[PDB]
């Protein structure tokens, strides 16, 4: 039920409506579930010419997909290698000014705790993809998704510094 945003630019990255796990580090997870409903295609609102909607007559189109980005319309975006340092880079540093002109104290802990994850994160960031709000700002709140260790659990993970709760 809780509802929790980015002020830099993600506009809602996560909820408890599902379940949120801190980890020792700065970060929370959001497991996300998979659903199955009746879509019948969407691009976009509005960007279609003529179409039939028939494909097939022995099934009209059922597609299962996370409740997460389906309730919050994630939208996962390509990056790369070298762009990804440039991004968690200049990243980092902005949030170092938003605790020294809020709380100075959380630029140590941040900067240790942000730096160990980040070399973790390297040593797979393609297993961990890159997603992007509607936004579609490369330095706004950026969400990894992961396996666990088991495969049938998805989950995500927002970085706490730059998520703030909200209370209905």
């Amino acid at each position: 039920m809780l509802l929790y945003k980015d002020v830099i630019s993600g506009d809602e990255l996560v909820s408890d409506a599902y379940d949120l796990k801190e980890v020792d580090d700065i970060v929370y997870e959001a497991d996300c579930q998979m659903v199955t409903v009746k879509q019948g295609g969407d691009v976009d609102i509005g960007a279609n010419p003529s179409a039939e909607d028939a494909e097939e007559n022995a099934e009209e189109g059922t597609e299962t997909v996370n409740n997460l980005v389906y309730s919050f319309r994630l939208s996962p975006t390509s990056f790369d290698k070298k762009s990804y340092m440039s991004y968690i880079k200049g990243y980092m540093k902005a949030i170092k000014a938003r605790l020294q002109e809020s709380n100075p104290e959380r630029v140590p802990v941040f900067e240790k705790n942000a730096i160990g994850f980040v070399k973790k994160i390297l040593a797979n960031f393609k297993d961990y993809d890159f997603y992007i709000g509607e936004s579609m700002d490369p330095d706004a709140m950026v969400v990894l998704m992961n396996y666990r260790e088991d495969g049938i659990t998805p989950y995500m993970i927002f970085f706490k510094d730059g998520l703030v709760s909200e209370k209905f």
